[PDB]
């Protein structure tokens, strides 16, 4: 089974991991193309009630929250998706762990909300297909104030410390885990950041970040156990070259 | 319902009965207002390779009653951008009648004499039926045909064969030709937006790329195109285009400032 920082080589696990257009990438704001056609993102049905509960799992490469049907998202007019799950990427003590970087800067952590195009019934049908999968990514930065939205997830990590364990958590407002402005973001086409690394994924990276306390960031990157009786840390992929791709910005 | 595959221009069955998608909110064609198009510097020049076909093998040219369609062979590769590849499947035309333009798309309300469409299939899909309705599954390149003083050599290869397939359902084999010669000169100037097929099933998720520059045909050639073929029933195959559809919020992008 694949892992971070070691065999098996990802290209052996999946040929697509050696594709020419992979993710994540380094975003250089000055080189991003202002595209007036990029409208504000629309997310409805993300304010979930206390029940039913949601599955939170330590799968060895991240902590993943399974999302229910009904979380509708649109990248634009007639381009709709539904959220499937969200997970995080982080570093370690004294080391940032976001996947994407901005002007070479790596942030403490990054959250990914994976969506499936309504044109596909299942994920296996969308893999590798243009726009079949769309991921919303936001950077998590260190701040003086503790984040209430993230407290709902971070306080449950200890319950699933051991690799492969899972637990049910109360419903929460998923949209509260995201930045304040849905009209400011970068967008480009790439791939999944972990095997099978299928291409054709539409990546949308919020320009605004969300803040977590130093303590919360410590809890996120030093609680779960990964493969090989070792703390699950630095679970992010190195940035990949744009190789000609042009990143678009929804703002001038 | 019975005979679900049947449809025509200018009359029953209502397209929504043929295919529900024909009543979708985001259809094609649309009216293009250059002033309101969003300049998107990420739109690079179109790439078309393998379009210069040799004399043999021959290609099938058919009057399907809705248009004259040329079946393209494997090998015509096209890219809308890096890593966004397609292969051409076929090309067809939309035209008007005596003293009446018939293009599908319009620019600032202006309708051109005719329009050519080169339909492509994303390399991520093995078959068309899997691409239908999927985002970017199908991509169509569209160019306007205008009236000019000179006879167009490229189009002569198609127009001179229409008499052999005047009746709906007729077909003939024609010599290989340079498909790219049927297109405009600048592949870097175009408009692009997402819509649907302009005929049933009217599946959405189609990426439309409309060249900013046009190609010219003589008045005689345009007359040959609109006055030689016969359509469904006993009517002349003319005015085979769909009315303009509202953008409904969609923003057309332009590859040039
Ligand atoms: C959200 O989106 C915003 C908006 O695009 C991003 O903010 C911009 O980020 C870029 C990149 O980080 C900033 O660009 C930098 O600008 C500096 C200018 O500062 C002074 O220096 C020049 C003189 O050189 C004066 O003209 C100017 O008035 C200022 O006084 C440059 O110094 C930087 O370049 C230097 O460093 C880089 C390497 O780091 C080298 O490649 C260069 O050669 C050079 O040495 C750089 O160009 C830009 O200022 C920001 N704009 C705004 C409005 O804030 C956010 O980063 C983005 N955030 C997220 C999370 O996505
Ligand atoms: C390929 O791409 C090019 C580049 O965009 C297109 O060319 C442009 O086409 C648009 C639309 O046809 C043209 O826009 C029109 O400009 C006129 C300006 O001309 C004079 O008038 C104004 C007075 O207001 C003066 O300031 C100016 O200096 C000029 O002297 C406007 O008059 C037009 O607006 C009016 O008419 C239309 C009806 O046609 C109404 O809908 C409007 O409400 C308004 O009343 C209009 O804005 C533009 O000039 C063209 N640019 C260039 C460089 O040629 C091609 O059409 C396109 N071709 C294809 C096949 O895609
Ligand atoms: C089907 C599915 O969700 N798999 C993913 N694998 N990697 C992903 S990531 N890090 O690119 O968001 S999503
Ligand atoms: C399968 C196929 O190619 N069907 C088409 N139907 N309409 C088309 S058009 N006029 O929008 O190019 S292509
Ligand atoms: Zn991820
Ligand atoms: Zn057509």
């Amino acid at each position: 089974h694949w892992r971070y920082g070691g065999d098996p080589p990802w290209p052996r696990v999946s040929p697509a991991c050696a594709g020419r257009f992979q993710s994540p990438v380094d975003i250089r704001p000055q080189l991003a193309a202002f595209s007036p056609a990029l409208r504000p993102l629309e997310l409805l049905g993300f304010q979930l009630p206390p029940l039913p509960e949601l599955r939170l799992r330590n799968n060895g490469h991240s902590v993943q929250l399974t999302l229910p049907p009904g979380l509708e998202m649109a990248l634009g007019p007639g381009r709709e998706y539904r959220a499937l799950q969200l997970h995080l990427h982080w570093g370690a003590a004294g080391r940032p762990g976001s996947e994407h970087t901005v002007e070479g800067h790596r942030f403490p952590a990054e959250i990914h909300v994976v969506h499936l195009s309504t044109a596909f019934a299942r994920v296996d049908e969308a893999l590798g297909r243009p726009g079949g999968l769309a991921v919303l990514a936001a950077f998590l930065e260190e701040g003086p104030e503790e984040n209430s939205a993230y407290e709902q997830l971070l306080s449950r990590l200890e319950e699933i410390a051991e690799e492969g364990s899972e637990t049910q958590v109360p419903g929460l407002d998923i949209s509260a885990l995201l930045p304040s402005d849905f009209s400011r973001y970068f967008q480009y086409e790439g791939s999944l950041t972990t095997p099978p690394c299928a291409q054709g994924v539409i990546w949308t990276v919020f320009n605004q970040t969300v803040m977590l306390s130093a303590k919360q960031l410590h809890t996120l990157s030093d609680t779960l156990w990964g493969p090989g009786d070792s703390r699950l840390q630095l679970n992010f992929r190195a940035t990949q070259p744009l190789n000609g791709r042009v990143i678009e910005a929804s703002f001038p």
